[PDB]
DNA sequence: ATCGGCTCGCGCA
DNA sequence: TTGCGCGAAGCCGA
């Protein structure tokens, strides 16, 4: 293993007790730097390694459908993990509270978590330095590159980025050893899933026949669903996917991001198989672009900007020219609430908002137009980054993610992107129009996929 | 230093 | 639709 993927967050005397992996990030056994760190740890101790996940409250701030797709892949984890002899335990509460408590109670000899850079985990991190005294490790393994090691600031564009990584790749971009079964031999799922989705019912999304809108079967969760998905784009999609990504009427896209996002599956692999994949090369090139710079720069943001989801994270000359047009009139505005029920005056706005609700996952390209009209149809930028926000991590399975803070950042406020022509309202963001989308693709094709469903409650 | 080059709309063929 | 050249625009880094 590469020792740069390790962070020490905390040094120490190990304990003669197991290694325990708190996962949070990465919901998977195979293809895991922390996992496999973990258990080599336990090797040379000759201690077991263990896991151990912690359910919080925040849940509750989002869906059925994300608390669903999440907790089915980790009861089929749980059996993955105790067939290589590895124990799963599932706590509920605080992880500052109950992570410290857990290392007490089972007498930890060393703790190792996986790596985020959203603000709630370094406040959980630091609420466990406190109440430990074992040694405490940080691995990075949703990056092919190190967050830390690929870059030291804030990057300000792609065009900066992408050397700095691409100058690391033949270093990290390596095949991932077996991970080893316990050979030292050491709260219910499904009650928590019953239970929890019980506390969500009264939020579902529904129809007006009281049907919900969300559709479950474009997705499979779990580890293996998240291969075949992989697979399949591997073997029919990838060829046409330079040509065809920015089209939402073609299935084209990898639809990896749910599985991405909660872990399921290793964007490392999936670097490592498209690489030895024999298509087309510019499919292949913009797919890399895509998983590697665009994917690990939102990590990048995120980790260097503690105010990733807020106007004052935006470059100077986007947040002058926002204020500038604060008082211009706005052509409409929309509540939330008519946003979130697809009812502005734009059909083509509408028909990406009903693909949100029924099926979890807007198409890439509609997400940029999506979140521009926002800003375009809101009394103020802080509004339109709150209402964007809260759509996008209550109805994406993808959501509350790095991604998203710096997608939405992207086309509201010109994170990673440059200054074009100003408008009124909208200033010197970039500006996308119906009529663009016109010359680009069948617009009314997508449109009518999604027009029945003004059947809203 | 100093300038080439970055993930839209629109006219046109 | 399809590709191209152009426009308007601020700034990083060889
Ligand atoms: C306003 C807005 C909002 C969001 C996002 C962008 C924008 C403009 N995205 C990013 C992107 O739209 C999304 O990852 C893909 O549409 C996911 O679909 P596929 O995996 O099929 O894409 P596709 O197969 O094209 O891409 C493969 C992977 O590359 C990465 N990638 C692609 N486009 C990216 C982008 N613009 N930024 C960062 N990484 C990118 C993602 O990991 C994606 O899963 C996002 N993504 C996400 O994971 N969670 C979210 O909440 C959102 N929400």
């Amino acid at each position: 293993m590469n020792p740069k993927r390790i962070r020490a967050l905390k040094s120490g005397k190990q304990g003669d007790g197991p290694v325990v992996y708190w996962m949070s990030r990465d919901q998977r056994a195979e293809d895991n730097w922390a996992l496999l760190f973990s258990r080599a740890i336990a090797k040379e101790a000759n201690v077991p390694v263990v896991v151990v996940f912690c359910l919080t409250d925040e849940f509750l701030e989002a869906g059925i459908r994300q608390y669903e797709f999440m907790l089915k892949g980790l009861q089929e984890l749980e059996v993955s993990l105790s067939r290589k002899k590895i124990p799963s335990f599932f706590l509920r509460g605080d992880p500052g509270e109950k992570i410290s408590r857990f290392v007490k109670d089972y007498n930890a000899g060393t703790l190792v978590t996986d790596f985020s850079p959203l603000r709630i985990k370094n406040q959980w991190i630091e609420k466990v330095i406190s109440g430990i005294s074992i040694p405490f490790f940080e691995v990075d393994a949703h990056n092919v590159v190190p967050c830390w090691e690929a870059s030291q600031k804030h990057e300000y564009a792609a065009h900066t980025f992408r050397p700095k990584l691409y100058a690391l790749l033949p270093e990290f971009l390596e095949e991932f050893p077996e991970l080893e079964p316990n050979s030292v031999t050491p709260e219910t799922l499904s009650d928590v899933l019953e239970t929890g989705v019980k506390a969500l019912l009264p939020e579902r999304a529904l129809l007006k026949n009281k049907d919900p809108l969300f559709e479950p079967w474009h997705f499979e969760p779990g580890e293996k669903a998240a291969k075949k998905v992989m697979e399949s784009f591997i073997a029919d999609r990838l060829d046409s996917y330079g040509a065809l990504r920015n089209d939402p009427t073609k299935n084209m896209l990898s639809n990896l991001s749910p599985y991405l996002h909660f872990g399921q599956i290793s964007s490392q692999r999936v670097v490592l198989e498209v690489e030895k994949a024999e298509s087309n090369p510019g499919s292949k090139k913009a797919f890399l672009d895509e998983i590697l710079i665009w994917k690990e720069i939102s990590d990048n943001f995120c980790y260097y900007n503690p105010g990733y989801d807020g106007f004052e994270s935006f470059p100077s000359w986007a947040k002058e020219s926002l204020n500038a047009h604060r008082n211009d009139v706005r052509s409409h505005i929309y509540t939330l609430e008519e946003f979130e029920a697809g009812k502005t005056h734009d059909p083509l706005w509408n028909a990406s908002q009903m693909e949100l609700l029924s099926t979890g996952k807007m198409h890439g390209y509609m997400r940029m137009y999506w979140a521009k009209k926002i800003l375009e149809w809101s009394e103020s930028p802080e509004k339109a980054l709150e209402i964007a926000i809260c759509l996008n991590d209550r109805y994406e399975l993808d959501g509350r993610d790095p991604n998203g803070y710096a997608g939405i950042a992207w086309s509201i406020g010109g994170v990673h992107d440059r200054a074009w022509g100003e408008r009124e309202v909208t200033g010197k963001i970039r500006y996308m129009s119906y009529e663009g989308c016109k010359r680009k693709f069948d617009v009314k094709l997508y449109i009518e996929k999604y027009s029945a469903l003004d059947k809203l409650a």
